[PDB]
Order: structure tokens, then C-alpha cells, then sequence
């Protein structure tokens, strides 16, 4: 679920790999891809194709290599979902944003890159995405269904890229209070946007969840894709 011979180098040395997808005319810009808790799966390889059929090159990083390298895990399967909750219990934000930014910087120098980045984050990936639209590290930033957003609203006026937010209005993990806190915090600062979708609760947009509810996921991404079309060459 990797690309054979790719590794990427942290700020501490630590190294990992990726999935990688050039794009069908280079030069291009590169979406880095931030993982939902189940590593780099079929739902991420889903995702780097579809971008490539876009346009786009793509990165997706193995961000649970600090745990353990290459893990891939079915959604579906009662034991892996186990699993990826214990990694995410486990996982290092810190480090997570730390390694997004190395993939980043590689992302920007490969030979087929226009120079533009953006990052694209689903679930653990869209709370990363956050965190790295406040360290400023890409040129656009967008999350789908990100948790704990609400503990953060002391980055708002750190963010000075654009980054849009795709939130689903019955997600569990973002009951009435943390929707109104999000969108009022996130309402002070213009470089941010945030959607609701009414009827959708978390993983709205993998066709796999139970929780897929096309139409919302049909919007947010054509909403993905007019926000990313500027980082077009």
C-alpha cells in the first residue's frame, strides 16, 4: 500500500514511506493526503487516483510508520478497527504535523511539481490538516469531518492560507456545543471556511463506510476540487 523505495526523512531522523501517484502531465501541483486512523488503505489509494485523474500529483505518507510501518486496515474487519483505534490512541499529533511537513518539503522539489502544494486530510487527517494550515506549511489546506477541532480554537488567527473544513451535522464526535464553538470561532478569520452537511454524520465521503451519504459527499468534493483548481500551472 506503498510506493517501493520512497522514503522520507523527519525532523528527527525518523524515516517513512509513501504512496505515491505522478500525474498523468507534469509539471503539476502535489496534494499530500493525511490518513484517517486506518493507515494507507484502500480507501487513500482510492483517493490518490482519483486526483491524478484530476490533475494532480499525490503523496499520501505512512504517518503511523512511528508505530509501526505499513500498516493497511480494513474498516470493515471488527479486529483491524480495533486496532486502528488503538494506533490512534497511541499517535503523536506533534509528530504527526512534524511529518506532514517533511512530506511536504518533498513534495515541493519532486521533478514533476509545479511548486504548489495543498493537503488534503479525512478524519485523524483532518485535524492534522488544521494543525498544519496554522504553521502555514502548504498553499491550501482542506479537512473532511476532523475531531477535536474544538480544542483548538486558539490557532484561528495563526492561519494565514486558505483552508476549507467539510463537517458533518450528526457526526457523534461533534455534538451541538463543538458545532456552535466551531463556527463561531472559525467565523472570525476569512482564510477559513467550514460546510455543514445536514444529514451526514463521520466518513460521509468513503464509499465503504456505512456512514457514506453520496450526495454530501458528491458536494464536498466538487467543493474540493474549485478550491484546489488555483494551485493549477
Amino acid at each position: 500500500m506503498l510506493t517501493e523505495g520512497i522514503s522520507i526523512q523527519s525532523y528527527d531522523g525518523h524515516t517513512f514511506g509513501a504512496l505515491v501517484g505522478s500525474p498523468a502531465k507534469a509539471p503539476a501541483p502535489v496534494i499530500v493526503i493525511a490518513q484517517e486512523i486506518f493507515g494507507v488503505n484502500a480507501f487513500m489509494r482510492e483517493t490518490v487516483s482519483w486526483l491524478v485523474d484530476q490533475g494532480y500529483a499525490a503523496v499520501c505518507p505512512d504517518l503511523y510508520a512511528r508505530q509501526a510501518p505499513g500498516t493497511a486496515l480494513d474498516p470493515q474487519d471488527e479486529r483491524q478497527r480495533e486496532q486502528a483505534y488503538k494506533l490512534w490512541q497511541a499517535f503523536d499529533m506533534e509528530a504527526g504535523v512534524g511529518d506532514l511537513e517533511a512530506a511536504i518539503r518533498y513534495a515541493r522539489h519532486q521533478p514533476y511539481s509545479n511548486g504548489k502544494v495543498g493537503l488534503v486530510g479525512y478524519c485523524l487527517g483532518g485535524a492534522l490538516a488544521f494543525l498544519v494550515a496554522a504553521k502555514g506549511y502548504v498553499d491550501r489546506a482542506v479537512g473532511y469531518y476532523g475531531v477535536g477541532l474544538e480544542k483548538q480554537l486558539n490557532k484561528v488567527p495563526e492561519v494565514k492560507h486558505p483552508a476549507l473544513f467539510h463537517m458533518g451535522g450528526q457526526d457523534h464526535f461533534v455534538p451541538a456545543p463543538s458545532r456552535q464553538l466551531i463556527t463561531e470561532g472559525f467565523g472570525a478569520n476569512p482564510l477559513l471556511q467550514v460546510h455543514w452537511y445536514e444529514e451526514a454524520g463521520h466518513s460521509f465521503a468513503r464509499t465503504s463506510s456505512s456512514g457514506y451519504v453520496a450526495s454530501a459527499a458528491a458536494l464536498a468534493n466538487e467543493r474540493t476540487l474549485d478550491f484546489l483548481a488555483p494551485l493549477q500551472s
